[PDB]
């Protein structure tokens, strides 16, 4: 029977926010927002705050499938992360059931000596990704960066970078970015910050220099927040880069903002990327995993 | 026969103040009168109250830290680098009769933007009580100083102990940890891991998802990364400041630890100081330069 012509609903369910779509096929019925996140969700239980955003769109027949932090130990029920390395077709083949046709889609993990890593949501994005812009390398950014290295059927391994996280705590919690006025946008600050990360992966050194820049007045203050983006940026591309080698484009799934910032990033150390809008590659992801439910 | 002065170490939220007869401490006072904290008084009114009955026409007070920066008292501007040891007590910042302020050294070059404001009296000191080629001063942003018998050439700063700070007490690598406790065995793992990767963005994840796998318990979280953030620290600097000299570490009895612990790791030796004992020995250097 016709997958396309069947409801499915989709749920991105993070720590602070909550995003619920009901499609048909390719077709986005009705999305809907709610600020109860797993640790936001005010005393009700995940099942009431689910049933309350599904109103109206349930019936019997149509599978709830949700992504991300409901899944961990603190949200509805724990999905265990799949060890790697598996296949793609794995994770839809091994989501917990929470009850009722909802179903919560795991997350992916390595251990071994040298790598110790975690990934919760991202692989729904992974997945959308394989669908639209195959490769043997995805770089996925935002507060976490994943790097991920896979084949045609199964996903070997990944890293996690913490460049929009130390972003945020140098400029905003640390004496690195204390007292600077209102940031403004520059081009020139974020490429200098770039080459000056590229050259230097072992980056610690270099974090406290953007005060001193600022202090001495190399580095307007207004454009301390740019230039530590392209630092962090560009010693994390030169980090990870010939260790994630592959003669095919890296994959690289993230809004456009951030995609072109890294495009650049990548440019600046002679690397080919394919892009991939991350809200495109969740729903195709969740739909490949709703399409197997409904099969 | 030795020189009497008053000692000062004026930061932005505490004031230390000693009065010494050669190296004999006569007294020590201490304030909660930092210079952001001084509540709407002039620290002209701090210093002269925290100094009653110490005063006389001949005994000087030579004052260190935040006191000479844009929030302090008056500033004591940044003397570039290279200079000479022997530059710093000859470029006082007067702010009153026969009370000086300390400044700090800077570097600004393509390649090294720098400051410090504080550790220049340790550093003179150090140069003392262990003199060196290298001087390693760890903290909350641990300064390394290149120099040789009479000049300071260079320095670099790394963040580790503010660091160190934000990705467990601020970030989500930390979040949800019980109480942490002390651990030989996670600090010296920390530390391996660290060395062997002074490109280390993409290890400081791997701290919080080693505890979600079971493979670090989540009460040795803090010490774990207390060794890959030195680890990486020397790492990254060890080859770009050489010597063959002892590296002279100047620390409390902590850090002197840890970094000991460190430098051996890379099979590098250290002569360590007290950074109290080096802070009084740096200043006695001044009070007796402004005595003369």
């Amino acid at each position: 029977s016709n997958a396309m012509t069947a409801r499915y609903i989709a749920i991105d369910w993070g720590s602070t926010n909550l995003r619920a779509w009901l499609y048909q096929g390719e077709e986005c019925l009705e999305s809907r927002q709610s600020e109860a996140g797993v640790t936001r969700l005010n005393g009700r239980s995940p099942a009431a705050v689910l049933a309350e955003i599904t109103q109206h769109w349930r019936d019997g027949a149509t599978p709830v499938v949700m992504a991300g932090m409901v899944g961990s130990n603190v949200g509805w029920k724990i999905a265990p992360y799949l060890p790697l390395p598996a296949a793609f077709s794995d994770i839809g083949q091994q989501l917990t059931a929470v009850g009722d046709n909802i179903w919560i889609i795991p997350g992916l993990c390595v251990s071994r000596d040298d790598n110790h890593n975690v990934m919760r949501g991202e692989e729904t994005q992974l997945l959308g990704a394989r669908a639209l812009a195959p490769s043997s390398v995805y770089v996925m950014p935002g507060t976490h960066c994943k790097w991920v290295l896979a084949d045609r059927r199964q996903i070997h391994d990944f890293r996690t970078v913490l460049t929009g996280e130390l972003h945020h705590l140098l400029l905003q919690l640390s004496l690195v970015g204390a007292g600077l006025p209102p940031q403004e946008t520059s081009a020139a600050a974020f490429a200098a910050g770039l080459q000056r990360g590229i050259n230097n992966p072992a980056v610690l050194p270099q974090l406290f220099e953007v005060r001193a820049s600022h202090v001495l007045g190399a580095l307007p203050r207004e454009q301390v927040s740019e230039f530590l983006s392209g630092l962090l940026i560009g010693a994390e591309v030169a980090t990870l880069s010939d260790t994630f080698a592959g003669q095919q484009a890296i994959s690289l799934v993230a809004g456009s903002s951030l995609t072109s910032r890294y495009q650049q990033a990548f440019a600046a150390i002679g690397r080919e990327v394919s892009a991939v809008a991350g809200d495109t590659a969740f729903q195709t992801g969740i739909r490949s995993i709703a399409y197997a439910v409904a099969n």
